[PDB]
């Protein structure tokens, strides 16, 4: 692909962050902590999972990043709506405001309804996020394999601002404490 030099430089929203998540000085990092961490719950945090959001919104034009997603077991990625519901449970699916792949018990899915098997022959270390919002696609690149395409959603009904989405995952096999780091440009 050739979609590098729409790159955006993204930082994590402190104020949309589960209570358990450790964001780095920098807002460029972002992992599970081992409790609570010491913050006041407002009507932003994402409640039942380990979700954050980029504080970037995007109405218009194309954007680009890479996130680093090495040795861990989980984690979600992609981008959603800024109206994404906040508490309670709730599945990933563009019915529900999210654009998203996810690996999960050793398998890489698109976060569709039902989701979608994906093929990737070379675990990805980082993930390529390429959003074009007049054509209503969001694609997936793996960089360890060259930029290889992993998924593509067409068609993507946006509804409103999109904003960069995370999930590190859960930490109850004591292999998945790595963070998510947004790589540089
Ligand atoms: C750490 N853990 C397994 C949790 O239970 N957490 C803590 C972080 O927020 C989400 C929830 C899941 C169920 O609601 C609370």
């Amino acid at each position: 692909h050739h979609h590098h030099h729409h790159m955006v430089h993204i930082t994590l929203d402190r104020n949309t962050a589960n209570s358990w998540l450790i964001i780095s000085k920098d807002r460029r990092q972002v992992r599970m902590g081992d409790t609570h961490q010491n913050v006041s719950d407002n009507k932003e945090r994402f409640s039942n999972y380990p979700m954050v959001l980029g504080a970037q919104r995007f109405s218009s034009g194309k954007m680009y990043w890479e996130v680093d997603v090495t040795q861990k077991e989980a984690w979600d990625l992609g981008v959603c709506r800024d109206s994404v519901q906040r508490k309670g449970q709730f599945s990933l699916s563009p019915e529900n405001g999210f654009w998203t792949i996810w690996l999960w018990q050793d398998s890489y899915e698109a976060g569709t309804s039902p989701q979608t098997t994906l093929h990737i022959q070379v675990p990805p270390c980082q993930i390529g996020i390429f959003v074009d919002y007049e054509a209503g696609v969001v694609s997936f690149y793996n960089i360890t394999d060259h930029g290889s395409l992993i998924y593509t959603f067409s068609e993507c009904v946006f509804a409103g601002p999109l904003r960069p989405f995370f999930n590190v995952g859960f930490n109850y096999s004591g292999g998945n404490a790595a963070p998510l780091k947004l790589c540089p440009l």
